[PDB]
């Protein structure tokens, strides 16, 4: 059962008459649903994402400066000017330098000086923000029936089904193989509010970093870095990463404040990560409430005869699942298919069956069955699968 | 005298800093000539397994 | 000219050859030869199995 | 019959292939490949030179 793979697992149980079940599925969680006369089902919210979300601003973390130009005039010669002062994509500073005979001016005094640099951004040194549209966000829910077959996490359960939901398409009917149909009504509106969320992306090809972060819109909009719209050619406020030195005669130095990535990363510690897979921008945390309709589900193998009580052996002896249940797997050497005669008694009371089965109507099919998950009361018990027995101390 | 990469064009080639400040930098360090870095973990983080 | 160098600090780590070793609950401690080599950064922890 | 074995302890160590590496005061850290191998016991110290 898929839910046995994780630590975060909930059990939902429907009694007599319970045909519908309302669950709050959370990313990283898993729910096992059990109900009288119904095959058990594992359900979980698998992903929350939007393909190609809209991009808000792009910020530059490392300025690439080039073509530094300086123009200086002697004290009586008027303002110094450069064509660059009027071009976008350049950062300039006008100042005054001390001039005199030493640097070829007729008078000793203040002379006009102006320096400009072309400012661009280093390749792969942008920080881009993305915003979600509640109407385009997709919630993916997976359902897997309890078939008495154990499948590891790196393996694929042939009976697992997937359902996708958007605000405009909240209901799906899934056919669970021979178990019947299950209906899922999940409301995206009951999900995570995304108004103040921005998915921040740096360079997703960097190997030792998460591919994205989920940050607050107000924090993102206040970053003190050069910015522009995707598609725009030049950067606004490029001066944020450039400093000019005090001028001396006909020269003025231009300083680059360096790569701000390290600075940003310190700010991002403790911020939740997100994930990008191609064009899909995923949230790594979130939840949604769904209504599961069980009325069309039917159990499998109810009319088989009981398996020969003499032909069972333990493939995997009873073991603690970590969810206060016991898991085990048996092998049957008799004729299939048949119902597995499972029960358990408390040490000293051989007459009362104390086993509460999670796995519905355990059966050995022609090519499956054998895995059983059950709950037992605290203390010493003995598990029986026909004549096959096993001691079990619960707790 | 602190030196970074003196070949970088838009930066001073060196700074005059206080010895106590320099000795307290929270960065991996080593002696010139040494092959490995001490305290390299200062620039590395491990995720929950 | 050529003043004596004190420490060198690293401003940007270059990481490579990430290796992981994990053992099931009854199989004892996980170990890597790298844990004993200089020039490597390691973290030992516990995962749910 | 054949109960499970927990730890094995060693009551008498068999030591062999003692190796020492020493460096003068300006030559940096002394190192041995053995410091990184399992199955060796090492001690780093400082001697008067």
């Amino acid at each position: 059962s898929r839910c046995t793979h994780l630590e975060n697992r909930d059990f939902v149980t429907g009694t007599q008459g319970t045909t519908r079940v309302t669950l709050v599925l959370e990313l990283g969680g898993c729910v096992t649903i059990t109900a009288e006369g119904k095959p058990s089902m594992d359900v979980w919210l698998d992903a929350i994402y939007q393909e190609n979300p809209a991009k808000t601003r792009e910020y530059c973390l490392h300025a690439k400066l080039s073509d530094t130009k300086v123009a200086a005039r002697c004290p009586t010669m008027g303002p110094a000017t450069l064509a660059e002062e009027h071009q976008g994509g350049t950062v300039c500073k006008r100042d005054q330098s001390d001039r005199g005979w030493g640097n070829h001016c007729g008078l000793f005094g203040k002379g006009s000086i102006v320096a400009c640099v072309k400012a661009a951004c280093e390749a792969k040194k942008k920080a881009t923000g993305h915003v979600y549209d509640a109407n385009k966000i997709v919630y993916t829910v997976k359902v897997e029936p309890h078939t008495g077959d154990y499948v590891a996490a790196n393996e694929t359960h042939s009976g697992r089904k997937t359902a996708s939901f958007t605000i405009s398409s909240e209901k799906t009917i899934l056919t669970m193989g021979e178990y019947g149909d299950v209906s899922l009504l999940c409301r995206v509106a009951s999900g995570v509010d995304l108004a103040q969320t921005v998915i921040l992306e740096l360079d997703k090809t960097v190997e030792h970093l998460p591919t994205a972060w989920q940050v607050h819109r107000d924090w993102f909009n206040d970053l003190a870095l050069p910015w522009k719209h995707e598609g725009a050619q030049n950067w606004n406020n490029a001066e944020r990463l450039v400093e000019f030195g005090a001028p001396h005669a006909v020269k003025m130095d231009v300083y680059n404040l360096g790569d701000q990535t390290g600075v940003l990363l310190k700010a991002l510690a403790g911020v939740p990560v997100a994930h990008i897979e191609g064009t899909k921008y995923h949230l790594k945390s979130g939840h949604v409430t769904c209504e599961v309709g069980l009325e069309k589900l039917k159990m499998k193998g109810l009319t088989y005869t009981m398996c020969d009580k003499t032909k069972f052996t333990w493939k995997r002896a009873p073991t603690d699942s970590g969810h206060d249940t016991v898991v085990m797997e048996v092998t049957f050497s008799g004729t299939k298919p048949c119902r597995i005669p499972v029960r358990a008694v408390a040490h000293g009371s051989p007459d009362v069956n104390v086993a509460m089965l999670i796995t519905p109507n355990p059966t050995i099919e022609n090519n499956g069955g054998g895995f059983i998950e059950m709950q037992l009361p605290p203390g010493d018990n003995i598990i029986y699968v026909g004549e096959l027995s096993h001691q079990w101390f619960q707790k």
